[PDB]
C-alpha cells in the first residue's frame, strides 16, 4: 500500500485487501499534519466544544483527515455561492463510514421511523463537538470512534425554539438551526477558507424559552453538505 500508516488503519477500522477497498469508498484520503494550520483549528475546535453534559469522557484526537469525495466539488457548486456556510460536527457509527463516504450524508430512508426524528428527516449536525460524538456510540471495550467535520451551507436559517414536524422550508429559508441554550461563544470564531468554524467555548447563547441544550443544524438537501475532515476520537470515559 502506498499510504501512510494512519490511513491503512482507518481503511481495516471501517471495513471487517485494502487499496481495493480503498478506491470502493471513492474519496481521497489525505493525512493533516500535526504541525498545521488546520490541525490547531480542528483541534481547538474539539477541545473548546467538550461540553458540561457530556463529561462521562474526554476526546483525544488520535489522527486527522482531510477528505475529498469524488464529484462533491461539483455537485456542492451551487451552493458554494450561498452565503452563512458552516463547519459542523456529525458523528455516526463506524460501521456506516463505509456507506457515508461512498455514497455521502443521506437522507434517512422513507421507512424508517418520522416520530423519531426533531426537525423531521433532514441531515443533523452540531457546533458542538461533544454533541455529535454521542452519536460514534463509542463504548467501554470499543473507544476509537469517527467523526466528520463538513461544510455546510445553512443559508437562511429558520431559527425555531422547538421540535417542529417540518416537512417544507419558510421560502427563503435552506437551513433549520434549532436555538440551544448553551453555544459556543458567536464572537469568538473564526473563517478558515469560506467557512465560519464555531469553535468557541460554551457559553449562554441569551436564548430563554427553548427545549434545546445545545445547538443543531439541519439539511434537507444532501447537495447542502460538502465533506472536509474525518477525524479519529479516543473517546476516555470515567
Ligand atoms: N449524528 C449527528 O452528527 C447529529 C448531530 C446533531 C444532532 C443529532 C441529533 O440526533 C438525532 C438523530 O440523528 P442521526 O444521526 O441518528 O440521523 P438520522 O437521520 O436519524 O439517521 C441517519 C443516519 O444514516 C447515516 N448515513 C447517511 N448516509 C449514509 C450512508 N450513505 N451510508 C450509511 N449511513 C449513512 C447518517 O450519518 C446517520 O447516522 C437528531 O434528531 C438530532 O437531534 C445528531
Ligand atoms: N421536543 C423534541 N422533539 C424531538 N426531539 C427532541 C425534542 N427535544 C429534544 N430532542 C432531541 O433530543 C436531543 C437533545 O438535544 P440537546 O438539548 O442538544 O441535548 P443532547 O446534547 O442531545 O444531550 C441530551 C440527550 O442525551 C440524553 O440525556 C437524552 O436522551 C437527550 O436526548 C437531540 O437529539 C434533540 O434533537
Amino acid at each position: 500500500s502506498k499510504l501512510p500508516k494512519p490511513v491503512q488503519d482507518l481503511i481495516k477500522m471501517i471495513f471487517g485487501p485494502i487499496d481495493v477497498n480503498y478506491e470502493k469508498l471513492k474519496t481521497d484520503i489525505k493525512v493533516v499534519d500535526r504541525d498545521s494550520e488546520e490541525a490547531e483549528i480542528i483541534r481547538k475546535y474539539v477541545k473548546n466544544t467538550h461540553a458540561t453534559t457530556h463529561n462521562a469522557y474526554d476526546l483525544e484526537v488520535i489522527d486527522i483527515f482531510k477528505i475529498e469525495r469524488e464529484g462533491e466539488c461539483q455537485r456542492y457548486k451551487p451552493f458554494k455561492q450561498l452565503h452563512n456556510r458552516r463547519l459542523l460536527w456529525h458523528g455516526s457509527r463506524t460501521t456506516n463510514f463505509a456507506g457515508i463516504l461512498s455514497q455521502g450524508l443521506r437522507i434517512a430512508p422513507p421507512e424508517a421511523p418520522v416520530t423519531g426524528y426533531m426537525f423531521g428527516k433532514g441531515i443533523y449536525f452540531a457546533d458542538m463537538v461533544s454533541k455529535s460524538a454521542n452519536y460514534c456510540h463509542t463504548s467501554q471495550g470499543d473507544p476509537i470512534g469517527l467523526i466528520l467535520l463538513g461544510e455546510v451551507a445553512l443559508g437562511n436559517m429558520y431559527e425555531l425554539k422547538h421540535a417542529s414536524h417540518i416537512s417544507k422550508l419558510p421560502k427563503g429559508k435552506h437551513s433549520v438551526k434549532g436555538l440551544g441554550k448553551t453555544t459556543p461563544d458567536p464572537s469568538a470564531n473564526i473563517s478558515l477558507d469560506g467557512v465560519d468554524v464555531p469553535l468557541g467555548t460554551g457559553i449562554s447563547s441569551g436564548v430563554n424559552d427553548t427545549s434545546l441544550l445545545y445547538n443543531e443544524y439541519i439539511v434537507y438537501d444532501i447537495a447542502q453538505v460538502n465533506l472536509k475532515y474525518l477525524l479519529k476520537l479516543k473517546f476516555n470515559f470515567k
